[PDB]
């Protein structure tokens, strides 16, 4: 398949990304608590449902939530301010809460079944969100870094396989602050550092110019 792109909702961020986040790729956004990673996830879950003329892929979404941070009412607001019907947008987001890191790993295998079911339809899965990818692994493997890296490595390999095999954009978030960070090392296809700036602006930079955007009723925008 050709590489599809999903607009982030911000022209600035899209330019930094070459048009948007790519299918057949893992995009990892990392930054401190409150930097806007989950807002970007919510916005992408709407944008992907637009037609290509508007920066989407007419796609369905799957969302693995590890911190109970998915907000359907926020999806509704973004959809209504992106000219979509909020009920239809929510009906095309498959949502699951991961209880722990092992359940999170099983959910990726479960996601493949729904991906296969939708593959030949007019609304194939085009976006798989894992928010937060690292939170359970970090808490469960304190003092056991080598084992944590083994399990993360297989999890990321599973997500890669889905991205490439089924032409899906995988979008993952990773909280990194004071003294923390191996990030995801070199595993993601693309690493985006996100931070707060003056006056509530958010600033994004590719790791390995800078885009500036705001969080609004449209999700994010310039
Ligand atoms: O109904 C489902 C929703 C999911 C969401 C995320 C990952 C896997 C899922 C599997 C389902 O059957």
């Amino acid at each position: 398949a050709t590489i599809g792109r999903i607009s982030t909702g911000s022209k600035s961020l899209d330019k930094l990304l070459g048009g948007g986040i790519e299918t057949q790729a893992i995009t990892e956004v990392f930054g401190e608590f409150g930097s806007g990673k989950t807002q970007l996830a919510h916005t992408l879950a709407v944008m992907v449902q637009l037609p290509p003329e508007e920066g989407g892929l007419n796609g369905s979404v799957m969302w693995i939530d590890t911190e109970n941070t998915f907000r359907p009412e926020r999806i509704r607001e973004i959809a209504q301010n992106r000219g979509l019907d909020p009920d239809e947008v929510l009906k095309h987001i498959a949502y699951a809460r991961a209880f722990n890191s092992n359940h999170q790993m099983l959910l990726v295998q479960q996601a493949e079944d729904m991906i296969k079911e939708l593959l030949n339809t007019d609304r194939p899965v085009k976006l798989l969100i894992v928010d937060s990818l690292t939170s359970h692994f970090r808490s469960e493997y304190i003092g056991a870094l080598a084992e944590r890296q083994q399990k993360l490595a297989k999890h990321l390999a599973d997500l890669h396989r889905l991205a490439n095999l089924y032409d899906i954009a995988v979008f993952v978030t990773n909280q990194v602050q004071a003294n923390g960070g191996h990030i995801l090392a070199h595993s993601a296809t693309l690493r985006v550092y996100l931070r707060k700036g003056k006056g509530g602006k958010r600033i994004a930079r590719l790791i390995d110019g800078e885009a500036v955007f705001s969080i609004t009723e449209k999700g994010i925008e310039d």
